């Protein structure tokens, strides 16, 4: 009853066509939303780097340790930058890739749906029509047979002569679907198969696009990411306690020059 | 010259570095807390989006491998979020705590103001400078009185100026004497001054050595590539995607929804009842 082969149930295959277009929509929003998220994190990082760069500067921390601490603000700028690159790929490549695929792939016609949906719809309607008509008729038949046996019940007459003519109409219409069935089957097989081909393009494209996206997301492949931490670490390792102590000593402590009191005149 | 450490009072700056040290801990802790809040905001956002798209994709019409491959991206988002939630965690519960506890063992607020350790040095430096604060005011005294008798000498042009050439002798003698005494006692001043400053350097060193340790701690918590983990999540994604089979997905719709579906082709059926 639910089977493809019953009248009208080819519609699921048709519905699927409409679906693909919408599914391009869904994916495009998916990416945009993702990019928004990356954008927010890069943004919040630069704001932070900017806060702290300024607070370290203005503040009493001095020396190489001021610079080491400052370096973290340098990672936050770099990382921020990588996330903005992610956002820009997501948006400029992948979304535009999908936008383009959809545009060239579905055609709004007039009205009034996509052209690729209607072609399928018309193909199925044409493949199912003789058959659908035979199927209504075969239907009408059985009951007239289901109407001439049961009839024999009370009057049991032109009764065994009306079994013998509704039974043969029925039997003959039956014989005749038997005959139209393999064409009816060949014909469905074709529209359907043209539908698989279209859907296959879309799915093949999807798989490619997902991969594009994985790549634009994978910060941890890229050398730059691995490098910002190689570089942060060595900057901190650069800081010397003893260095800043000596610096304070000579610029602010006992190491400063003094003009020791002498004799004066005038 | 006059902003020298050696001038009276200028030991202040070494005493103030001590306080600065306390506030610098506080600055670092804010810096860290603030960083952490940012990491968690990204966590939540990813988590949110993953939840959103997991449902939209499920309730949506995409089926088969490509449903799974797509949905797999939500999975990365969850794990990346997990990772940034860990960063936040290390920042907050290890690094912010580490400094906070150090700060706690290092400075000791006194009931009525200041840190025990600031006053140590204020006192060291006062006491080391007191003898020389005197001499230095005495020297000022002599230098002044001296020029008195000296300038008093020269506004004039046995004779009249007998005293003007002698009192000079009286103070110049004293100025000269004090000047000697100063010189004679400068080394005890230096050695004492230097002694205190040395307690201060030792202190700051502790802080700086610790500061460095913590910054390194923070870097390790920040570094996502400290993580075969971070790489895993991308590997696992790519696998899930390359797993997608289009022709397999089409087969499934064929038998699920199309021609390969079962069918009771019409047969004869008797009256029965
Ligand atoms: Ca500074
Ligand atoms: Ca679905």
């Amino acid at each position: 009853t639910d089977s493809f082969w019953e009248v009208g149930n080819y519609k699921r295959t048709v519905k699927r066509i409409d679906d693909g277009h919408r599914l391009c929509n869904d994916l495009m929003n998916c990416v945009q939303e993702r990019a928004k998220i990356e954008k927010a994190y890069g943004q919040q990082l630069t704001d932070w780097a900017k806060r702290w760069r300024q607070l370290i500067e203005k503040g009493p921390q001095y020396g190489s340790l001021e610079r080491a601490w400052g370096a973290i603000m340098t990672e936050a700028d770099k990382v921020s930058e990588l996330h903005q690159e992610v956002k820009n790929n997501l948006l400029n490549e992948d979304l535009e890739k999908v936008k383009n695929w959809q545009k060239d792939a579905y055609h709004k016609q007039i009205m009034g749906g996509f052209k690729e949906t209607k072609e399928a719809e018309d193909g199925f309607r044409k493949a199912q029509k003789p058959w659908a008509k035979k199927m209504k008729e075969l239907e009408a038949a059985k009951k007239a047979y289901h109407l001439a046996c049961k009839e024999e019940k009370l009057a049991m007459d032109k009764c065994k002569q009306d079994v013998q003519k509704t039974q043969e109409k029925y039997e003959k219409v039956l014989e005749d679907v038997g005959k139209t069935t393999p064409q009816y089957m060949e014909n469905m097989e074709q529209v359907f198969e043209q539908c698989q081909q279209f859907e296959e393009k879309r799915l093949v494209f999807l798989k490619e696009v997902l991969l594009d996206i994985k790549r634009h997301l994978n910060l941890a492949e890229n050398s730059s990411y691995i490098h910002v931490y190689r570089e942060l670490e060595q900057a901190i390792r650069g800081a010397d306690a003893q260095e800043d102590l000596r610096w304070f000593r000579s610029t602010s402590g006992p190491g400063m020059p003094m003009n020791w009191p002498q004799f004066e005149e005038w």
